[PDB]
């Protein structure tokens, strides 16, 4: 039924139309740590704990 | 029963005749078209839509 038709001279018969579409990112941040004491360090029995 | 069978004096016994057909093919036309403005060209985000 909907086959494109034009004679010798063809003017404003069959019109088409275009579309376009768009996408999205994001960034995030994540961290964390530990503490501790000099004593633990040059007390401690083993070394190299670090 | 149809065999083609001669004899000692035959004359005008087993004619035969030929036929031929023909085709046939004819052919259509197709096209299609779309317009745009320059404000469109001009002021879209997106160089090189065309």
């Amino acid at each position: 039924s909907k086959l494109p038709l034009l004679t010798e001279n063809g003017g404003r018969v069959n019109r088409v139309g275009f579309t376009r579409i768009a996408r999205e990112g994001s960034i995030h941040k994540f961290g964390f740590f530990y503490e501790f004491t000099q004593e633990s360090i040059d007390f401690d029995s083993d070394d190299g704990l670090m």
